[PDB]
């Protein structure tokens, strides 16, 4: 879906967040649960959250952020070649999490977020382009999975 040169891109920018994964995780979630207060609802473990603070406050919250991103830099580095990383967490969200795709959508746009607001300026069009287009992919083979579970929303 991508060119080595866009893998190069994706895998440069990654290396970003990489230097800090905790501090980018829980950015990335907090974007995600107050942007979108519904995704905070398939949490049992961090539903009791209310403000940004307590969101900001929580070592649990960092802690999934990192288990996050952790499997998504596993996925990433593996340019495309992920079918057997990405199929159990698939499934976990489809029957088990009950996760629709457009709380990935969501997830998704969180990462671009995040990464323009912690590095304002260093994270350019091309960059963007391409992790885009990564985080895309993600979503669309998670999607086939989705189908083929009848996982219908
Ligand atoms: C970048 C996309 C995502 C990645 C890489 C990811 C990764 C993970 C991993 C590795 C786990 C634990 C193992 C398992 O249960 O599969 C997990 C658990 C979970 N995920 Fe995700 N996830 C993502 C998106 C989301 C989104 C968007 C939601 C909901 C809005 C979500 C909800 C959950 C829940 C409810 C659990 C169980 C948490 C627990 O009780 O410890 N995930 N995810």
């Amino acid at each position: 879906g991508l060119s080595d040169g866009e893998w190069q891109q994706v895998l440069n920018v990654w290396g970003k967040v990489e230097a800090d994964i905790a501090g980018h995780g829980q950015e990335v979630l907090i974007r995600l649960f107050t942007g979108h207060p519904e995704t905070l609802e398939k949490f049992d473990e961090f539903k009791h959250l209310k403000t940004e603070a307590e969101m900001k406050a929580s070592e649990d919250l960092k802690k999934h952020g990192t288990v996050v991103l952790t499997a998504l830099g596993g996925i990433l580095k593996k340019k495309g070649h992920h079918e057997a990383e990405l199929k159990p967490l698939a499934q976990s969200h489809a029957t088990k999490h009950k996760i629709p795709i457009k709380y990935l959508e969501f997830i998704s746009d969180a990462i671009i977020h995040v990464l323009h607001s912690k590095h304002p300026g260093d994270f350019g069009a091309d960059a963007q382009g391409a992790m885009t287009k990564a985080l895309e992919l993600f979503r669309n083979d998670i999607a086939a999975k989705y189908k083929e579970l009848g996982f219908q929303g």
